[PDB]
């Protein structure tokens, strides 16, 4: 069960990036993101999520202001953590 603030299917920031709270159903492929191979990447080794937001895996992402994603979920800012 998502959390109350989670990011939905008709969020037009989710459709727009191609957001899913599950990678294995993303379109990380297609998009092929550069720094890992695409069916590595997910939320949880994107630079954009906020490991002192949320909860379990339930956590922010900083274009998702206000919310929370799934730390397994994938959309196509997906970028690098690097720092
Ligand atoms: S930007 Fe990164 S952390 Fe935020 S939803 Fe997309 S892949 Fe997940």
């Amino acid at each position: 069960a998502a959390p109350a603030n989670a990011v939905t299917a008709d969020d037009p920031t989710a459709i727009a990036l191609k957001y899913n709270q599950d990678a294995t159903k993303s379109e990380r492929v297609a998009a092929a993101r550069p720094g890992l191979p695409p069916e590595e990447q997910h939320c949880a080794n994107c630079q954009f999520m906020q490991a002192n937001v949320g909860e379990g895996d339930w956590k922010g992402c900083q274009l998702f202001p206000g919310k929370l994603i799934n730390v397994n979920g994938w959309c196509a800012s997906w970028t690098l953590k690097a720092g």
